[PDB]
């Protein structure tokens, strides 16, 4: 019995965009890291207009929470589908090896639970998502996806092999929704999931999202829920998109070090303006803030950002650097 | 006369997803590698519903067959357009240099043939496709595309310069089709290619495929035609998309080493969950299987995969590794 | 006063695809490089059919001109919005740090000007674009975007750290337009920008461009305005797309060295057939021509290229190399 001799540590997850506490450099040997998530089907208002969908969530949020482990830890997930839900669900970890990432082993009807263990053999950020046979994109595009970060045991490294240490981390999950439209263009609503299914499929088959949002709704990462930092702070932004390409961009900043396809054995790309995270991937960008003020963090299809919802904000405190940027002559009459 | 002094070797092509026999490390000096392909316009049923299109093929298949040579070999292609076809065709090799990849030199009316030679000066997997002036996307999106692999003379190498040797290779060609739709959404059929052309153009201009398939049809790489491997086997999957981006993903596995844009002088990306193959590119992923069972291989726009057709299967034999993954508690009642 | 002690140099911009004169290796220490651009709202015919839009331009062109500086120069832009325009405009440089890339500091009503300075701290090609709060994608997709190249002080380097020196440089700006369509599919025209705004938003929300063009119009980089080179010449092609992914490809050639996401501290990708430039990015490809004749340079979604406009030409002079490619048997009767 190898695994029974290992330490167990129980993690208590937090709601995105926050991330549960962890240590970048592993302070122990390999562990069995225990997580519990409870599936919740719930109504969610996703825009300023009040559009309401039936979301399918891990742990009550879109995205599901970020799990964090180290390479060669074991992830042990207790997945609970309470009897107050209506549908069968499961979970596929892109971090895992075998059984469709776990999906073949985790099919839970309402009123059931299961516990899956897998060894996190590859370092990176990875998508996880529900994937019930025959209804995969419906569950994913109903919000039933999140991410897991598998840190190298010795933490992150730059392109030269020197340490990169973040002061803060955020998890931005980006969700494409396909709210069914009638022939005048208004959303339709449905009375049961079975009654909704064919028009969900029809809406998905357009390949044209109605909404593309961060943290589950238009504007979710703004106002009192803007992301925060201070000048000089090193920030890692993990970004996932389980179904569709995105192109993140920090307006007024950069990705100083970017793993666009999320896998830490590779050297990061330096000095990115914008990067492509393919659908079905998590990526990660590291930035050291150099200026205070408001930033926007967007998918840089600017229609997707500013019309469909894929935009959030940072509020950054600290001192303005006029060497880096200044208004020499403020806007005024010619 | 340099080239006439070189060995000639005739290759007999095989139908995708299989690949003609070759040697990873070159066992001879440079050669003139002789290929023959016969263009075939044919009706193809592309989905479970019986939707039938007029496909334009190299060698009778969608995709066309994978050609394999080594760097600095010469590729000599005899391209035959029999008089039983109706259209002019040609061929552009992305591996080649000059004359629009060969397209300017290979225009063949029905009843004609031609022979093109080019030097394969750059190692990688590359798209080839038909490209007749003024009707390029129509031919490509009618299936008239494949790929060529130009191996380094000393075979594949990892990011550290150590050998990577595959045990098996498969070629997955992914095809976006644009079957014209009437205003209720049913497909239209046509009586001649000229009568079809304007509505093909209209359908293409939507930028929304009706079908996205592997090996020419929904489900083609499933059932008795699933891809196969054994635990411990090293597999190279070449994947091409001549017209539109894709994002391959092995469900339950990874791309251990990935040349997402297909060019072997570059170090591979390690440990990919998903990778972006741009339209107009071939990529290649190397994986060593670690678990038995069924895998799905998909474009990870899961709508494209599970609703539009971009999904195939592996059946993998061998021993299950409970250290890598296990069900600790099988699904059961709370 | 550090900056007032630096040399000032005034640059006179040129119209794309040409690029103002500069030195690859910096011949001076850091400078304040002075640019002036005058915003022009103007009617533009964008296709062969005569479709006319109201373009929003920097300096009268779509794209705006390419600015060129070196790392750690200061860019000082005088941005003029004459009173003959109707709208508020600004500028965001992806090369810059702070204040939304400058956009927060550069809001100019008609009849106003402003001068912004920023330090070009990161080497690469970068997008710049207008971004007025609440109307960002409308301005960008009306053509109000260009690029800036920040060269390393010691010029470009290959993957091994050896110099790469271009003989010629071109700037291809690729623009997605969303011309509003009525229910039969014809374009609509508008009488004022305010009257156009809602249907511009509706057209953009389809995520389906009506036109995708190089240098502002279908065919702009063809005929007397084809790009030119000679066999043996080293050419850098800078390519930007401020809003939507593209996949450039030189038909009959390659990208010998490609910074697909545009940032020169990273080693280039070698031997690319096609590469993905994410929306919101500039990329750069270096190629040494080896064959004469006509080439096409395209977005390799071939529908986007040949039906929607994303195609230009090179005319290359010099000697044909039959070792690289030859017609062994010209097209003729079977
Ligand atoms: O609801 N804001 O447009
Ligand atoms: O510990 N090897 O998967
Ligand atoms: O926080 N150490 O770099
Ligand atoms: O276009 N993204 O899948
Ligand atoms: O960088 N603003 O799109
Ligand atoms: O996975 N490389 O970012
Ligand atoms: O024909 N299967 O849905
Ligand atoms: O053999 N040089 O192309
Ligand atoms: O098959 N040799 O690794
Ligand atoms: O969206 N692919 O061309
Ligand atoms: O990994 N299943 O999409
Ligand atoms: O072409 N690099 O995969
Ligand atoms: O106007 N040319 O199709
Ligand atoms: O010169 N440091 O931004
Ligand atoms: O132009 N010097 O390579
Ligand atoms: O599909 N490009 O944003
Ligand atoms: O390479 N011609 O698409
Ligand atoms: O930004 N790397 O091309
Ligand atoms: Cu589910
Ligand atoms: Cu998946
Ligand atoms: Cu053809
Ligand atoms: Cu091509
Ligand atoms: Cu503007
Ligand atoms: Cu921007």
């Amino acid at each position: 019995v190898d695994i029974s001799t290992l330490p167990r540590v129980k993690v208590d997850l937090v709601k995105p965009p926050f991330v549960h506490a962890h240590d970048q450099v592993a302070k122990t040997g390999p562990r069995v890291v225990e997580f519990t998530m409870t599936i919740e089907e719930k109504k969610l208002v996703i825009d300023r207009e009040g559009t309401e969908i039936h979301a399918m969530t891990f742990n009550g949020s879109v995205p599901g929470p970020l799990m964090v482990v180290h390479e060669n830890d074991y992830v042990e997930l207790r997945l609970i589908n309470p009897d107050t839900n209506t549908l069968l669900h499961n979970i596929d970890f892109h971090a895992a090896t075998g059984a469709l990432g776990g999906g073949a082993l985790t099919q839970v009807n309402p009123g059931e639970e299961t516990t899956l263990r897998f060894k996190a053999t590859k370092p990176g950020v990875f998508v996880y998502h529900c994937a019930p046979e025959g209804m995969v994109p419906w569950h994913v595009t109903s919000g039933m996806n999140g991410a897991i970060m598998v840190l190298p045991r010795d933490g992150l490294k730059d392109e030269k092999g020197q340490p990169l240490t973040y002061d803060k981390i955020y998890y931005v999950g980006e969700q494409d929704f396909y709210v069914p439209k009638d022939e005048a263009g208004n959303y339709k609503k449905y009375e049961t999931p079975g009654e909704a299914y064919e028009d969900a499929v029809k809406a998905m088959r357009t390949l044209t999202p109605t909404h593309i949002v961060f943290n589950g709704a238009v504007g979710a990462l703004t106002g009192d829920h803007a992301l925060t930092a201070a000048v000089g702070e090193r920030v890692l932004v993990v970004h996932s998109q389980a179904n569709r390409d995105t192109r993140p961009h920090l307006i007024g900043g950069h990705g100083d070090y970017v793993w666009a396809t999320g896998k830490f054995r590779n050297p990061p790309d330096l000095d990115q303006e914008t990067w492509l995270i393919p659908g079905g991937t998590a990526g990660a960008a590291f930035y050291t803030f150099r200026q205070p003020g408001v930033y926007a963090y967007v998918n840089h299809n600017l229609i997707e950002a500013f019309e469909l919802g894929a935009a959030g904000h940072f509020k950054v405190t600290g001192e303005w650097n006029d060497d880096l940027m200044t208004s020499v002559v403020k806007p005024a009459s010619m």
